[PDB]
């Protein structure tokens, strides 16, 4: 059975509430780096072939209503780890276009360790069975049928894995940008 995970089991603990702001600014710099790497510029006049992205909203002046395009990939990472009983262990911390140019850290530099490779595979195996069941929940009440890739793990493709391994490691790559190593236990 494809195994989903929930986000509303517990309120967010205090060592993890003040964690979000560095994680949300880092997920802001990575949702912008994918789109602003070709020649798109945020502006006013909205179309498809006029090289202006209206969806590129900044992180600075955002209120409560227009937050759920950034926090929505976050709530499927932070509270989903909080759906098993995982408490973060902390260690010693350490290390053109026209518009928004963040001096952030790319996700193409973090090579994990053994305690984090064995933990991120628990997240990367998890993320495939959620969306496999998310489409199962989407496609059973509309006259649902059968899906090809609900099969066991060694009989999949590479593009759906590489697109979902990166988001599961988006915690651990950013946690090694901050430098807090996690133990397995």
């Amino acid at each position: 059975n494809p195994q989903p995970v929930d986000t509303s089991n517990i309120t967010i603990p205090e060592k993890l509430e003040y964690f979000i702001n560095k994680y949300a600014e880092h997920s802001h710099d990575k949702w912008s780096m994918d789109k602003l790497a070709n020649g798109w510029i945020y502006g006013e006049i909205y179309s498809d072939s006029s090289k202006v992205q209206p969806l590129m909203k900044p992180y600075k002046l955002l209120s409560e209503k227009e937050k759920e395009i950034y926090r929505w990939p976050i709530k499927e990472s932070l509270k989903t780890m909080l759906a098993w009983g995982w408490r973060i262990e902390r260690t010693r911390e350490g290390d053109a276009a026209h518009g928004y140019s963040p001096r952030a850290i790319d996700m193409s530099n973090v090579t994990l360790s053994r305690d984090l490779h064995a933990m991120a595979e628990m997240m990367a195996e998890n993320y495939h069975n959620i969306w496999a069941k998310k489409k199962k929940l989407e496609l059973e009440s509309k006259g649902g049928g059968n899906h090809p890739l609900l099969v066991p793990y060694d009989t999949l493709t590479a593009k759906e894995k590489a697109k979902d391994r990166e988001k599961a490691q988006d915690i651990l790559k950013f946690l090694q940008i901050n430098g807090y190593a996690v133990s397995r236990g």
